[PDB]
DNA sequence: GGCGTGCAGTGCCTTCGGCCGTGCGGTGCCTCCGTCACGCC
């Protein structure tokens, strides 16, 4: 059924990861912000409940949001917006997945809560570049991160995608014709992500 | 005069050290094809 009244309330770190390469039009990655911040307003977003970090990534990775940024919510939403189009040659899964483990969570803020890393892809980064790639996805299993891609587009990594879900059982996948789906399933993922957390004594 | 190796990594272990390995860009499924500088014999 479609979701009425919505509100994940439970104790959660998630972190959103955003393709910055050419895959995607100034639109289309126009319509990815959306489908975030339309994700944001359904969250408890409190550094004692639902933290939220946000994360675009081309050769490199630029982070408008932290999960300690202890800001105000509606301008979390306010800066996810403002959130420019690279449309960079390369999205570089492994370096963003790299940054989360050795930036994000270097250290473990919160250990009662659920970490998830929503990868939001939509290209295939050069194959060299995968080099130490699992060494990132099993890095961040070891730190009880699950981590769940979104695959966007005919160019969605097919490899890196199913690469990623053997890795952990929580790592289900999202599999989507275009950003234009994205929407058509904002109930189904955002449950599936909630679902995935505790829920505070 | 052909070869066969190259080397990333907050790598790893027995560390004043050595070994495992996508040498490298770039295409478009993939962990690879098709390349080029280097030494060595």
């Amino acid at each position: 059924p479609p979701l009425h009244d919505f509100y994940c309330s439970r104790l959660l770190d998630l972190v959103f990861l955003l393709d910055g390469s050419s895959r995607l039009s100034e639109a289309e990655f126009e319509v990815l912000k959306a489908f975030v911040v339309d994700m944001m307003e359904r969250l408890r977003i409190s550094q004692k409940w639902v933290r939220v970090a946000v994360v675009e990534y081309h050769d490199g990775s630029h982070a408008y949001i932290g999960l300690k940024d202890r800001k105000r919510p509606s301008e979390l939403r306010r800066i996810a917006s403002q959130v420019k189009y690279a449309g960079s040659q390369v999205a570089s899964t492994s370096e963003v997945l790299k940054y989360t483990l050795f930036q994000i969570f270097s250290k473990i803020d919160r250990p009662e809560a659920s970490r998830i890393a929503l990868l939001l892809m939509a290209s295939q980064e050069p194959q060299r570049m995968s080099r130490n790639f699992v060494r990132y996805v099993q890095g961040l299993k070891k730190k009880k991160v699950i981590v769940i891609p979104v695959g966007i587009g005919p160019h969605a990594n097919l490899k890196q995608i199913r690469l990623i879900e053997k890795q952990a059982p929580e790592n289900k996948a999202f599999v989507l014709s275009s950003v234009d789906e994205l929407e058509q399933q904002r109930d189904e993922i955002v449950s599936y992500l909630c679902d995935l957390a505790p829920e505070a004594p």
